């Protein structure tokens, strides 16, 4: 495995594992509101990264490489709906800069396996980017109210 | 086949091919923001635009003419909401015209079976200004936030 | 999203645009003619570029540009089935050229899942290539008269 | 030949079905007109009930060798918005209610008890109407017009 | 919409409203007398006048007139089974008219949608007016006591 | 019944027997010399006038007119392929020349009904024109032999 | 193939020509005035010419001779059901004659074949004069107006 690589693939571990406790905490506060439909949806997304990052996992070490699950970043908890769906954009956004950044030295190195995995791992990214987006841009056209109103429901 | 019906049959032709466009760059920018209820319901209208070039387009080569799909006009494309449904309403209204002026000169040259053609094509077109004038409607009854929440899901 | 990302988007688009009605239009004469399988053959062609089309849209809304469903280039009409099928094959060389300059792009400023969705419609349009050729090749092994025979039925 | 008041009275409360019939086909119309579909659904029900109604009291006249009269046909009260028509609605059955009494009354007096309980039982359904129609007009008060006209564009 | 247009409506609407009550009535009489396949026939034209009442309602809806429900022309009632039906058969000699009136003014204002839903009604018209003529002439082919017999069962 | 309705149907009903019998001598004739998918689908054109036929006399009847079965006019009864469908197409023209006649003057004495039933004929008929242009285009296309070779087979 | 044979086979196509157009006016009288059951089992005996004018037109064929579909003999049109019914059996016996001296001459040239034809063809009008003797007996037994009654409903 070349050594760099495998320091990108624990960087995007790193973000999965942020990712996925971040999504997990919010998923579960939009359960104790009562907004129940932002509630699954925001637990669907963690279970994504936790795919995610049990991918890398496996490629790190088919590469022989030791995978970092020790060393956790810094969650961005927000405090209501709006600040929660504003911190995941945050997080992703960061997230999609690593990978492509990744992408650049494993084709660089022509590791095009682990570019093929990384580069499925951002469609899913940018697909999270997409409904990020659209929830924040529904807030300002249907009213906050109405927003939380039609996420109470599953 | 009469060469005036021909025109009149591009005439009716040309104007399916830009409600085509239309409805589907408007569907797609509903789905895109989040409203897929309007965004699917523009989809079928769409479709079924599609449904009616294809049988003008078959209708003008039995007659042996020649149809004009190369020929495209102006799309009335809206920046939000009640522009979009009200671009659609205008170009429903100058189709209809059109339709009628069509089947006056089919029942004049006794062109019996474009005339049918052409009038299942208008009950259809005018279904969709039902439908179009009934969401204006409906934006002033119930208040735009609330007409937009009750599409944000299909 | 890249400017110039978009406009190479914009620009696949519009030969889609083109081939469309190019291929709705061929099937259509073909039907006329009674050369129903390669009628049907060529109506399953333009669904296909519709459903592109669709993709690239829905992609240049994500990246926040205006698909521009405007602008028809020109369409090769052929005048019998030889023509039809080189007129085909001419658009597919010209769309396959601006869809390698696209993605060579989008590698270069990192858009890797726009590149990957180029990627899906050129091995689309490559297929059609391989059709093509091979149905004009097929009229000079079994001529002319028996290539037609062979697709009047379905 | 049965009573001839209790002719009359059947003949009054089909009177007022010929009327119920009519404005809530209408109003259900006008409700779909507008894209508010589960107030058109429901009202629709609502006039087929009372053409059932009217079926059993035509039914019920020809038995006891009347003539029922479908020729006379009273006042649509036709409301211009949704709060109109469902006020509109209420007065009718309100009407059509103090009537069915009456004419219950009568037939308790003559001793006609099967054409009471064919009335006892149409007005139990107006009377459900009348729960229904409180309701709602009770519901534009709680959640405001335009949320009540909301929840009834879909069915 | 077109004034004389939603007049015609209204006046064809006028006279549903009437056949629905007198073939109604005439069905209950018919039970009521233990003829039940006169009855039960009688019962589903008046359903059919009740369908139609309700496509005319809702085309004078969307052209935005006001339909009237409220005038009741004048019922013919017959006193026997012969009369019952001639006047049936009056009652659509007259509708028949009507309509005949109201698709030539359609045609004029070139409302074509109208003229159309006008002659679906005017065709069910002419098939009872076939269906009371027949059963005019078998009351005479077969003589009245042995029609009414046939008629007692359904 | 209008009498010159009648007359229109009457002579309708002449050109349905003409064609039935024709169509269904040459579908004998193909099966004969064992082209039975040309039998094949000429029979179930004559089975059409034959549905064309019932029509028009229960509408005459209906009108108080006598059909006309007794005469029969000249059938067109080719001797090789190419004869038997220009004939068919001969017989078709005139059909349809007709028709249209037929149905000016039901439009001017208002008997929208007659129109009605006439104009479903006459699309029936171009559709049966449109099949025989394309089988005579299709055997200069493929070529004579081609064409027969390839209606052999059901 | 024999020249008589031909001429006979040709002279009982004749025949069966004028029973199919018979039988089915008289089926579509008979339903024109709502005796159902009479032109439902009319309308089975025109079917049943038609089945055997079919295998006449095969026969002719096969033994190289050309069916003769032009001349069309005279029709026997009843203007009430006892005429309708004694006009069919004045038909079935002058068919029933006809196919006799047929079959005597197939057998004097040894056309046996053509004889089995013909004989399959004689017991089928014979079952069709049977059962116009006996509704003509029971005409009289039951009185007409009870036999047309009990042909009201099918
Ligand atoms: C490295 C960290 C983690 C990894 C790699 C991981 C991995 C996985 C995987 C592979 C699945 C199966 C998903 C599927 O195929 O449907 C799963 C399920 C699940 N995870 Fe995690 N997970 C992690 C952390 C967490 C955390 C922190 C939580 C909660 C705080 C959590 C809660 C859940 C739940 C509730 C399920 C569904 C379990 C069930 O009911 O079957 N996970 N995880
Ligand atoms: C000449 C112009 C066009 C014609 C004649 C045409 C015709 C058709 C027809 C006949 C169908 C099948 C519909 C059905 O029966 O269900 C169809 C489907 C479709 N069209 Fe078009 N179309 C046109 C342009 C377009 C354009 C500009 C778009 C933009 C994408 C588009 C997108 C689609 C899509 C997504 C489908 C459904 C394909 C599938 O998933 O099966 N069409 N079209
Ligand atoms: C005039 C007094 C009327 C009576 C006694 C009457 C009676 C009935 C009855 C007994 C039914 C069958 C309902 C069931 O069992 O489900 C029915 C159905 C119906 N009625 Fe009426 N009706 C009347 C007037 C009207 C009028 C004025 C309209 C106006 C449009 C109307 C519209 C309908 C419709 C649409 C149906 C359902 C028909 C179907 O699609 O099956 N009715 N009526
Ligand atoms: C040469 C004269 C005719 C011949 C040889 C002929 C032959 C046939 C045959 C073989 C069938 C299919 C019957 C079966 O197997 O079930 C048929 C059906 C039929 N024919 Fe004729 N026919 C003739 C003329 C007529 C005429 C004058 C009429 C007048 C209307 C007529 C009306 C019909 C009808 C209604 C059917 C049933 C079609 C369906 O709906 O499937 N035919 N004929
Ligand atoms: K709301
Ligand atoms: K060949
Ligand atoms: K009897």
């Amino acid at each position: 495995g070349d050594k760099k690589v495998i320091q990108h693939l624990n960087k995007i571990l790193g973000n999965e594992l942020i990712a996925i406790n971040q999504y997990f905490l919010h998923s579960r506060m939009w359960n104790d509101w009562g907004l129940k439909r932002l509630g699954a949806h925001e637990y669907h997304e963690s279970i994504d990264e936790m795919k995610h990052a049990d991918k890398l996992i496996e490629r790190i070490l088919f590469l022989e490489g030791l995978p970092n699950l020790q060393d956790l970043g810094k969650l961005l908890i927000g405090e209501n709906t709006q600040e929660m769906l504003q911190c995941d954009l945050n997080l992703e956004l960061k997230a999609t800069k690593d990978l492509r950044e990744a992408i650049v030295h494993c084709e660089q190195v022509h590791d095009y396996v682990s570019r093929d995995l990384l580069k499925d791992i951002l469609e899913s990214e940018e697909e999270h980017i997409d409904y990020l987006e659209t929830q924040l841009g529904l807030i300002q056209k249907v009213g906050l109210e109405n927003y939380l109103q039609s996420h109470m429901h599953e």
